[PDB]
DNA sequence: TATATACAGTCAGTCAGTCAGTCAGTCAGTCAGTCAGTCAGTCAGTCAAGGGAAAATAAACAATACATAACAAAACATATAAAAACCA
């Protein structure tokens, strides 16, 4: 029922992500080498 | 001889004339107060130049307005993979 009012398909969305690596260990101990 | 009645005389009051003051009603000067033309002096209406600042002109020179080209910035909008919830 909607319309979109204005369409991008030819887009090229990159699989790139925007979780930091500050984000996956959670403390200054819980970091490896 | 004396007393009572009437008539005529006599004073006084009343009646009429004499003359010397007096005031109302006019006559009228005169004196003063108020109305007519000349002129001479007053006074504003009117017919003309001309003074002079505004208006117009001109020329060299300066400042502002207008139309637009180029762009900056903010609101409105979508798409999809990715986090993080979030169902189950």
């Amino acid at each position: 029922p909607v319309i979109r009012k204005f369409t991008k398909k030819n887009v090229a969305r990159a699989k790139k992500k925007y979780t930091p690596f500050s984000k996956r260990f959670k403390s200054i101990a819980a970091i490896p080498d």
